């Protein structure tokens, strides 16, 4: 998260620290949120071999009792996810166990769009800045809804599909290390963290979790 401030600990229990790791490189990281005792929803790119799962942090480098690593059992990349256009950019992890509900840990549900000019909330644990690393504490930034003209830079963007999110005027934005993050407005995810500029420069990419609501329906009652 560029341009944020600190969230205040243990405010946004839903949401999951995802290591990622691959068999011929190092772990990468990325967010989600806890939308079932058992599952997490987050961005597909973030798949891997394996992937492990922390709730209830805040600061993530110290341990404390209200962490629950999780394992993870299974990965549900949308069938459609295309590496190229990065349409369908979207993933539920199924939890070896259901989580403890805690002050700390707890779900966020969304039912079954928001206009652009709405701001929104997002958190995360990602680089806040080109040349930096992740954030130790869990950050988050507020940033304005735009339309979708805002975003046709990036050639494959579609507006059914995506939301676009940050003001081009500020430095404000989510970034490396956020993806599969919670876009909130008004306290109803709307969105998760997808991809955006290598320079960090906004508006980024995010996923429009309404479109895919049914197909996360489909993965939870089948499974
Ligand atoms: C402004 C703005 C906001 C969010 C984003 S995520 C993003 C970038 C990205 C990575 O690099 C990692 C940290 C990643 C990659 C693979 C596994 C796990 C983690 C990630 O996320 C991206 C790459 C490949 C596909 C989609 C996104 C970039 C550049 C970016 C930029
Ligand atoms: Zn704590």
């Amino acid at each position: 998260i560029i341009g944020g401030t600190e969230s205040k600990p243990h405010s946004r229990p839903y949401m999951a620290y995802l290591e990622i790791v691959t068999s011929n490189g190092p772990s990468k990281f990325c967010g989600g949120f806890l939308i079932r005792r058992n599952f997490v929803l987050t961005a597909a790119h973030c798949a891997g071999r394996s992937i492990t799962v922390t709730l209830g942090a805040h600061n993530i480098t110290e341990e404390e009792d209200t962490w629950q690593k999780l394992e993870v059992i299974k990965q549900f990349r949308h069938p459609k996810y295309n590496t190229s256009t990065l349409h369908h950019d979207i993933m539920l992890l199924k939890l070896k166990e259901k989580a403890s509900l805690t002050l700390a840990v707890g779900t966020l549900p969304f039912p079954s769009f928001v206009p652009p000019g709405r701001m929104c909330r997002v958190a995360g644990w990602g680089r806040t800045g080109v040349l930096k690393p992740g954030s130790d504490t869990l950050q988050e930034v507020k940033l304005r809804l735009m339309d979708p003209q805002a975003c046709s830079h990036f050639r494959d963007f579609d507006h059914n599909l995506q939301l676009c999110v940050g003001n081009p005027r500020k430095t404000k934005s989510a970034f490396k290390g956020d993806s599969g993050g919670p876009l909130l407005c008004a306290g109803v995810a709307q969105g998760i963290v997808s991809y955006g500029r290598s320079d960090a420069k906004p508006p980024a990419v995010f996923t429009r979790i309404s479109h895919y609501r049914p197909w996360i329906n489909q993965i939870l009652q089948a499974n």
